[PDB]
């Protein structure tokens, strides 16, 4: 079981570095890794298991924040509801194509590996299409918008060895740019 041991901190060297790209099929220890991640984003949002060991939850996971610099992520964002709910195990991720609008969360993001609050808005692409393997080598295609979209580009990120405050205007942190779409969290 993950816990917030297996989260290396802002300031680790794996969580700037370029993740390794995935041989398919996986290997079982890689199979356990993203399956594992996923289950940590599961107890951290239930509030008994989080609560007993002292989980902050969290909808996503990319495997540099466990020191595994490998291109793998988990993201799992619960029903608002709209009926809408995302629980994605991907390998290889890619954007390939996204929207020129951008989108942000009006109280900017956070992050499993950051323990301060960082203020500022974090411009995203408010639509996103990702190709990705699945766990089994699989092909997924994700159409995603807003709030997934923002969730995803975040764990994306740290593959590329992104964090969400790189992308902050130091001047006017919480100035919207022209036209962003507020996404509602
Ligand atoms: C937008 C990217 C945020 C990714 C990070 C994890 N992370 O560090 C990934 O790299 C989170 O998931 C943040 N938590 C929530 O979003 N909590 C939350 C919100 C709605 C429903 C249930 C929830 F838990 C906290 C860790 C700040
Ligand atoms: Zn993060």
């Amino acid at each position: 079981m993950l816990t917030m041991k297996d989260i290396i901190r802002d300031g680790h060297p794996t969580l700037r570095q370029k993740a390794a790209e995935l041989e398919l099929p996986l290997t079982k220890e890689e199979k356990e890794t993203l399956i594992a991640m996923r289950e940590f984003l599961v107890n951290s949002q239930d509030e008994e298991i989080a609560k007993r060991y002292g989980l902050r939850s969290g909808v996503g996971l990319a495997a540099p924040q466990i020191n595994i610099s490998k291109r793998m992520i988990a993201v799992l964002i619960p029903d608002d509801g709209s009926g809408k709910s995302y629980d994605y195990m991907l390998v290889n991720p890619k954007i390939v194509s996204h929207s020129v609008q951008e989108a942000y969360l009006p109280t900017g993001e956070g992050c499993l590996s950051v323990d301060d609050n960082v203020a500022g808005l974090v411009h995203r692409h408010n639509r996103i299409t990702i190709k990705a393997k699945d766990i089994e080598g699989n092909d997924i295609q994700l159409r995603l918008k807003g709030y997934p979209a923002i969730v995803f580009q975040h764990e994306i990120d740290h593959l590329n060895g992104v964090m969400f405050y790189d992308h902050i205007d130091k001047d006017h942190p919480l100035q919207p740019h022209t036209d962003a779409v507020e996404v509602l969290e």
